[PDB]
């Protein structure tokens, strides 16, 4: 799957909130252009005298992450963030000459992604109560990724001293974007526990942080709640639900063409962090079928 990398795959299924640093610092931010930013204003000026009522919204952006030695006490990752906006990523990441920032970054900075926005995404493999995880179906309609299964989530905007506010901001999202688009009451949903981070690389190496959320409501009544809020309720086109023995193998079937990258990183991380059983119980050929 080249569309997609994992940048990091959390220890014991998954870490809550609590385990969580942020360092957020303008050392982390996107280096200036090296012929200026004037480049990102220009694409900007372009697209608003074709569609005017678009707006500029601030972001974060992902510089790195780094895991604590394995099976230690104390905070277990560190998130190095800085800022970024929309308008960076339409003149960056989004951009016709992306792979030709990725060059320069490497050449000038040793770093691919020195010259990119990176804005960070959040998504939720989220399961039901019956043991389901949700998808929804993109509109063929809208720019990225036409036509494409994606699971709940998008790209959160700001509001260990600021940083725990931070944290909490970014695991607060994931359950309000799951409540934006599904329709679901809060209180049906656990908090979330991070399973990792894929990078798209179909989108100049940008990352998403990718949650584990379990919903007290079934997949009957997950879509009952989808569907009473009508066409204005969500910016999908449709619902589903696989069975979550399923999810195993999905990366074997036809659906798997049809994921976005970003969906893919949250599928690959709920079956290496959420499945894949490391004791006898679960482990034995009844429970965990070979092949
Ligand atoms: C077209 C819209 C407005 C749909 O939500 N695009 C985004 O919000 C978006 C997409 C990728 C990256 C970032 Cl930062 C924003």
């Amino acid at each position: 799957d080249p569309e997609v990398t994992l940048l990091l795959q959390c220890p014991g299924g998954g870490l809550p909130q609590e385990q969580i640093q942020a360092e957020l610092s303008p050392a982390h931010d996107r280096r200036p252009l090296p012929g200026g930013d004037e480049a990102i204003t220009a694409i900007w000026e372009t697209r608003l005298k074709a569609q005017p009522w678009l707006f500029d919204a601030p972001k974060f952006r992902l510089h790195s992450a780094t895991l604590a030695p394995i099976g230690s006490r104390g905070p277990q990752l560190l998130l190095r963030l800085g800022l970024t906006s929309y308008r960076d990523f339409l003149g960056t990441n989004w951009s016709s000459s992306a792979a030709w920032l990725r060059q320069q970054g490497a050449t000038d900075w040793g770093d691919t992604q020195a010259y990119l926005a990176d804005p960070l995404g959040v998504g939720a493999a989220l399961a039901t109560a019956d043991d389901f995880l949700v998808f929804l179906r993109r509109s063929r309609q809208v720019a990225e990724a036409p036509g494409l299964v994606d699971v709940p989530g998008g790209h959160p905007e700001p509001q260990d001293l600021a940083g725990q506010l931070v944290v909490h901001e970014l695991f607060s999202s994931v359950l309000q974007e799951i409540c934006d688009e599904v329709n679901l009451p809060l209180l049906t949903l656990s908090q979330p526990l991070l399973l990792g981070i894929a990078r798209n690389e179909t989108s100049a190496g940008r990352a998403s942080a990718e949650f584990y959320v379990q919903c007290s409501l079934t997949s009957e009544q997950v879509r009952k709640h989808y569907l009473s809020g009508g066409p204005e309720a969500h910016e999908s086109t449709g619902i589903f639900f696989v069975e979550t023995q399923n999810v195993r193998r999905l990366p074997e079937t036809e659906m798997w063409a049809e994921l976005c990258p970003s969906a893919k990183g949250a599928i690959i991380l709920y079956n290496r962090v959420q499945g894949s059983p490391t004791g006898a119980a679960l482990g034995s050929p009844a429970l965990l079928p070979p092949l």
